[PDB]
């Protein structure tokens, strides 16, 4: 049984296969995925050696409780946008025994989109110990729910994969 | 589009439907689902109404620094026991502004197993605002890492439904 697509899981793979001889952990931190990204990296035998900790935060309260986003980042950029998903990222990184830490914040659907801020916009973060910061904007579009998630749980392990190199 | 077994999906929508018109909240904390259970909760469209928050504690460290188990419950009784999980339920509902939470740990495999505590073993516990508990110990068997994690998220799922039944 294989609960996630091949590619997602062939990441994944990867991702512990790498990290674990560097001696390197991740944490995740989720708002939109809902622990999917957490998830896909634990679906992997040996994963223990590598997940540290996963934070999930729907909630602005959440992000802001357990990752320390700001209250104004939230009020003037909103929960999806650049700014949040860095603050998100660096929380998740300096709360957690990570030495890397990726964040995602998105709208899913089907609702919730606008204009400005639609359907399937998700910003993602990554950070490790070491500075090095990753940060994308995708717009996968009016996909599907599920759809949209499983394309932020790939993109989040692209990202880890990438901040390792 | 469907990413979970169909009764697991059902149970999920019920959890939705039921709570939502209810004003309840559900917070998780996962060690051995590793995330699937706030996963599968929020494949539910309108699931930002209920979902609080969730706590995956996938080492021993994030259970003490997330959900204030203890260091003695983590010696004495292994991270894998009924202890564990009631601290686990007790912390990620007293760290979070939900009215449940359900707490999962386990032994998914295909390492780790042993006479006492066998790959397949797993402490469920939901504990609600007015003290009421639920603790369920599960030995799916050696049936597989995916396997053993979609079983506790089933399982998981039907707690939380029963909890609220008992309110
Ligand atoms: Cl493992
Ligand atoms: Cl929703």
């Amino acid at each position: 049984m294989s609960l996630f697509p091949g590619d997602i899981e062939e990441l994944a793979r990867r991702i512990i296969t790498d990290f674990t001889p560097l001696g390197l952990m991740v944490s995740t931190a989720e708002s939109c995925t809902g622990g999917l990204i957490a998830g896909a990296l634990t679906e992997i035998a040996g994963s223990s050696a590598v997940v540290d900790r996963g934070f999930v935060t729907y909630t602005n309260d959440a992000k802001r409780d357990m990752l320390g986003v700001g209250t104004e980042t939230l009020t003037t950029f909103g929960a999806v946008s650049r700014q949040t998903a860095l603050q998100m990222a660096h929380g998740a990184l300096y709360r957690s025994r990570a030495n890397f830490a990726v964040a995602v914040t998105g709208i899913a659907g089907p609702g919730g989109g606008s204009a400005e801020k639609p359907v399937g916009l998700v910003h993602l973060a990554t950070k490790a110990r070491n500075g090095n910061v990753l940060h994308h904007e995708m717009r996968y579009g009016d996909i599907g729910r599920t759809e949209i998630r499983l394309a932020t749980v790939r993109t989040a392990l692209e990202m880890l994969i990438a901040l390792n190199q």
